């Protein structure tokens, strides 16, 4: 069974309290992995424990991935308590509807526009550096999965998207340059960008979304479990997953 | 079991006589699908029948996918003999090492340079049109899988690549515009681009490739079976699969 | 004056009878270049001669760029009559509104769908090979300009676009691989992709286009003259030019 | 003369003390524009004044574009002293050679890896928001030019590039989403991404670069003056400029 090498290993999943990240934590735990689920608000993560049917576990830890200090505190706690990080899932992300500028009367705040870059692009850079330092310390070839977006690969028509696409284009380039760097030094850690179209979560992408095709969080988690299950010599660089009949925004 | 809806259905796989396409035909047949494997030379396809362990089958038919007449003859035979096409796998493709021009003393022939476009880009356009006409005639939402390349998404450094990358950039755009068109008319047929890095097959990509990481044909077929297995409401638009430590050419 | 090195040289411009190509021929001739304008119908090209104010000229020749034989006959006539090709402008192209398939009741003919690939992608491959063979025979570092499209860089939402975007994605990859090949062999011929948004020409992109921002043919020709004017050591790989306030289709 | 509408207007150019930005400031001033050149170290900007031959001017101001407070102080000084910002050139940027991780023994510091995102991506977001607020306050349709990179459009092979490509992919997406937003609200401000290959400046891209083709700073400034010169109804969305025979890293 391809998930056997992962039973009993440790996965860190950012954005674990809601949405895609909450579904990844349950599917990993059901596969026998010990998950450390992190978010700024941990109450909902604690509650996922009642859905674990398999032999893995879910542990909640508080962390704002935009803050280098908070990320270092979480990785130090993991190292002290669980040991090696075997899987890193950079799933936390935000989206604020409105404009870069006020030409449409919907400019987002400067705090929000900076936050979208810090969480969606800086967050995965900082977490990937801590995860890989743990993996290489432990002589272990693990797997980094970055939850990207179709908007990391095309420019949305909607003018509500501000710098969200910019952050995900950032993450496309980051993901590829990280895998490039590992490969150039003959290191066997895997990196995958998983890019969803619309998913029903707590992220409001379109307020008027009730009639639009939308994936479930489990559909995305299912795709993440497939890419972790692939053999140690096989990378899935990119897996773009969208609901059928989607019309991108 | 997610492959249950596919048992007993018909898949057409171009480039079935060798490489990735031969591995797709065996993995589909082992999953209970009746495969029609096509290539310009059918002897090796006939031989794959001895590897079928499951309840599906493999039938060889001769076809040059660059020829509209040959493609129409094969689709007419399928319609007359097996009925609806449920899965279409556009896997046939070629690569000729050398240049567009003679500036390096390795210009490829005009026949070869035209052939690479006709097989790798026209072939999937013609086969997808026949497959979708069959699916919609039969009121069936099937799945089109196009075997692309990492070189459909970046420009190779090697000057041996001529218009191969152009043909695969063509196929990236084709694949996305086809799924766009189906979605815009609320049609639920799925389309996937699967983009491999180096795979050990009969295609000579690099003559000096013995030390390079390379996927096996089964690794690619495994990824094709995963995308066909996904639920009817879930598209995998793109699945890029590469051997670990690959340094793209 | 940066256009001085070009006065008295020979430019070949495909699609010269209408639209962007007719405007390129007049702007080149006004700059002192001797233009050979080609299209399937030459009457309108003959008429551009009355607009030449400068010291260059415009000569009409009949050629269907999708046909290897017609392209070879035109290049042989040029070689026999004018000598070296110094500038090649691959501007001819077509667009047929409607679908790859009939799911929307607007499927384009198989002849048309094959023609779009043959003219828009094969045509520039064949012309570039003849132009570069002429340049290198003559020990001259000339300039290849390919008229691409914004749709060579993103997938249109409109389902009227069929394989047009595929052909222009093809041309993006072709253009880059050609410049890659020249550079890898230390050859100094320049290659530029010029990618327009909507331009008012004889190509019907949107039937309901009267209120949409649209470039004029001269705006595009102006950009082509800028890229030819750049110094021999400076490449403009890509110049994307769009009317202000455009909303891509 | 197409630069007439710009004589006497105000341009802000970040990264003015060296390299491409210093060359842009002199070429703009020679065209009659009043330039405000900004960088963290202003001494070299003061010195460019002796190269102004035309009727424009160069004024030095200190600003770290990664700091929202420093950017707001500079824009407030400009508003108080010169008035409307007519042209914004986001040219400041950094590159630190080495890795995201330490797998190759060349990991860059966490301060540096965060700085590359803050300067190269946050900087242009903050400056563009202040510039556009000034333009729209003044009812003026100006021009935003972002100095990107070929590495904002492909993933470098070199493992010395860390998150530099990520930052420039960020800037590609930012630039396009900004122009998207302006167009969607029928605003006529122009946005251009100018993407150079190697340029000889104070940025060390390759330590062993003496034999590589390299643009001069003036070549890039020349391309920036061309895109500002284009008519008010014509956008140059992207202008990629590279030295001839370049082999991208
Ligand atoms: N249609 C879609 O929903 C869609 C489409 C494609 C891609 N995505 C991507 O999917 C990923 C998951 O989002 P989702 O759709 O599941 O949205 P969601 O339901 O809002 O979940 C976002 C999760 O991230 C956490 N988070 C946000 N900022 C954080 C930070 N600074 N530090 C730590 N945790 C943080 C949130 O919890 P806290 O607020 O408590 O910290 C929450 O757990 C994101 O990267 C998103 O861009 C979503
Ligand atoms: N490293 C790699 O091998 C690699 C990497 C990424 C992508 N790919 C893609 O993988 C696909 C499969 O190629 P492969 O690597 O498995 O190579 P392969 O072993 O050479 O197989 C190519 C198959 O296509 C058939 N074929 C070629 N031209 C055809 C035509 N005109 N009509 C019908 N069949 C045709 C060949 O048989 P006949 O000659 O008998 O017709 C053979 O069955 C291609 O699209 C290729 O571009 C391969
Ligand atoms: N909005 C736009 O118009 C737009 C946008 C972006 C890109 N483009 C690109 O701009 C280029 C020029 O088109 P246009 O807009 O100027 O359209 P146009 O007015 O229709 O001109 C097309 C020209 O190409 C010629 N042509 C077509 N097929 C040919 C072939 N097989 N052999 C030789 N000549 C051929 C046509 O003449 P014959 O029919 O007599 O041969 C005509 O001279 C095309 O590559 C197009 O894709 C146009
Ligand atoms: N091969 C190349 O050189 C090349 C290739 C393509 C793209 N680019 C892009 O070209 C642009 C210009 O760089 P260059 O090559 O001319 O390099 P350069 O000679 O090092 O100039 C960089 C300029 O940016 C300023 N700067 C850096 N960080 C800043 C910050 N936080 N705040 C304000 N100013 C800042 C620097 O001055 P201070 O340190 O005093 O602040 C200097 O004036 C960059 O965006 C770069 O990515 C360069
Ligand atoms: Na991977
Ligand atoms: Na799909
Ligand atoms: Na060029
Ligand atoms: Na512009």
């Amino acid at each position: 069974d391809p998930m056997d090498r992962w039973v009993g290993k440790t996965a860190v999943v950012t954005g674990a309290s809601s949405g895609i990240g909450a579904a990844i934590c349950v599917e990993l735990a059901n596969a026998g992995i010990n998950v450390v689920g992190v978010a700024r608000r941990t109450g909902p993560i604690e509650e996922l424990k009642t859905q674990v049917k398999g032999k893995g576990s879910i542990t909640a830890r508080q962390c704002d991935v935009s803050s280098p200090e908070a990320v270092a505190e979480t990785f130090k706690w993991i190292d002290d308590n669980l040991g090696c990080v075997h899987i890193m899932v950079n799933n936390a992300g935000i989206f604020t509807q409105g404009g870069i500028t006020d030409v449409g009367g919907d400019m987002i705040s400067e705090k929000d526009i900076m936050s979208v870059i810090d969480i969606n692009l800086k967050g995965p850079i900082l977490c990937s550096r801590h995860a890989i330092a743990s993996m290489t310390r432990n002589k272990f070839d693990g797997h980094i999965v970055n939850i990207n977006s179709i908007a990391g690969h095309y420019v949305p028509w909607s003018s509500k998207f501000n710098v969200y696409a910019s952050s995900k284009y950032g993450l496309t380039g980051f993901s590829a340059s990280l895998l490039n760097e590992l490969a150039d030094h003959k290191n066997k850690i895997k990196v995958t960008s998983v890019s969803p179209g619309l998913v029903r979560t707590a992220m409001t992408v379109a307020a008027d979304d009730s009639e639009m095709p939308a994936l479930t969080p489990k559909d995305v988690a299912d795709a993440v479990l497939y890419v972790i299950s692939t053999p140690p010599t096989v990378n899935i660089n990119e897996l773009t997953i969208t609901p059928v009949t989607e019309r991108r925004l």
